[PDB]
């Protein structure tokens, strides 16, 4: 098994497909930007705490909610990257 975007975003063949992938990239990038910034901020907040040096903060780091948030963020970086790769390949042609 592979991520869902692999199947949903096959090799571009038409100019319309290229524009559709662009629309999807623009939408998902704004979502990704926001999410990643938030995730990094938290990770950094702890980074500042680490520099200062607690247990509650370690738990916060392993919070399942945030942990889930971090995994969605990784999915998004991967999805966007794949779509970008697709567009570029067509663009080179």
């Amino acid at each position: 098994s592979m991520p869902d975007y692999v199947a949903k975003y096959p090799v571009i063949q038409t100019d319309d497909e290229r524009e559709a992938y662009k629309a999807v990239f623009q939408d998902q990038f704004s979502e990704y930007k926001e999410l990643s910034a938030e995730v990094q901020a938290v990770l950094r907040k702890f980074d500042e705490l680490d520099a200062v040096m607690h247990e509650e903060f370690k738990k916060k780091k392993n919070d399942p909610t945030f942990l889930e948030k971090k995994e969605r963020c990784d999915y998004l970086k991967n999805k966007l990257s794949h779509i970008k790769q697709r567009i570029q390949e067509y663009d080179k042609v």
